[PDB]
């Protein structure tokens, strides 16, 4: 079984500001984020995930429990509210995020030391990689 538990330091970030741009944030926004470095810190209790994102422009905080469909508000990104289901695929996570925009969410994995993300929307999508710290 995979521990999603640690802080993971990004490495890589390629295609972010082409789910950027299908999230509708706008260029100058596009332009800001992509150059910030990123840190995954995560809490993992079985089912139970505590997950925050931070930069230095801005933070993004998600928690959620697998199979428990929940309310996210995408609050410093797009801002908008989606219904939210993470699973399982294997050792992977799989999350939906039903709302406007359609084939929105993301999948994670580890891969040795390090976290894989992959967040898709519409026909876009952008791959993360992650070192652990700690
Ligand atoms: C676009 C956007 C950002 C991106 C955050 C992303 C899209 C987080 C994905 C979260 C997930 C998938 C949960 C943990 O795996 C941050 C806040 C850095 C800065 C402001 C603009």
């Amino acid at each position: 079984p995979a521990d999603f538990n640690g802080t993971w330091e990004m490495l890589s970030n390629d295609n972010f500001e082409d789910v950027m741009k299908a999230l509708d944030i706008d260029f100058a926004t596009r332009k800001i984020a992509v150059h910030l470095k990123q840190t995954k810190v995560i809490v993992q209790n079985g089912d139970k995930f505590e997950t925050k994102t931070l930069s230095t422009f801005r933070n993004y905080e998600v928690n959620f429990v697998i199979g428990e469909e929940f309310d996210e508000q995408t609050k410093g990104l797009d801002n908008r509210t989606v219904k939210t289901l993470v699973k399982w695929d294997g050792d992977k996570l799989v999350c939906v995020q039903k709302g406007e925009k359609e084939n929105r969410g993301w999948k994670q994995w580890i891969e040795g030391d390090l976290l894989h993300l992959e967040i898709h929307c519409q026909d876009k999508v952008c791959h993360q990689v992650f070192k652990k710290k700690n």
